[PDB]
């Protein structure tokens, strides 16, 4: 029920993830607690302002403190959700006892090996292009997740 999504700055992706589904899984009553983290992350940062307004649009309110992934987090953490493969090794080199939780977003709800990539430094359309992306995928998530009886 606590899940962690997790990218490399924790500005973008990550933040945007931990927002969309708050949204979601509220609407839909999952007892989930959601965080995030970056792998190479420096804390006191703000989600980007593209990623802001991304959510914005969307009327949900993107605050947001950047954060490293670290021991603790990995121990309490059910699922951890990373963007890429590449995040996902990352993770699993520095955390290794806790590899068995950490999975790609997309493999984890689609099946499929494949990448959210990076939308650092992109336009306000390339941002929104990635939530919807990350919406699609969240919904998703949302439904199989009610289907864990680690819900409590």
């Amino acid at each position: 029920m606590d899940i962690i999504f997790v990218s490399t700055g924790n500005t973008c992706r990550s933040p945007m993830a931990e927002a969309l589904f708050k949204s979601i899984a509220e609407r839909e009553g999952l007892n989930v607690n959601v965080r995030s983290a970056g792998v190479f992350a420096s804390p006191n940062g703000k989600a980007t302002p593209h990623a802001v307004e991304a959510l914005f649009e969307k009327h949900i309110a993107l605050n947001h403190v950047s954060s490293p992934l670290t021991e603790e987090l990995m121990e309490s953490a059910d699922l951890v959700l990373a963007m890429t493969h590449q995040h996902k090794q990352i993770i699993a080199s520095q955390f290794g006892r806790y590899r068995d939780k950490v999975f790609t977003l997309k493999e984890y709800v689609t099946g499929s090996h494949g990448d959210v990539l990076d939308p650092f430094g992109g336009s306000i359309d390339i941002y929104k292009q990635t939530r919807d992306e990350l919406e699609e995928l969240l919904r998703q998530l949302a439904k199989q997740l009610k289907k864990d009886r680690r819900l409590e």
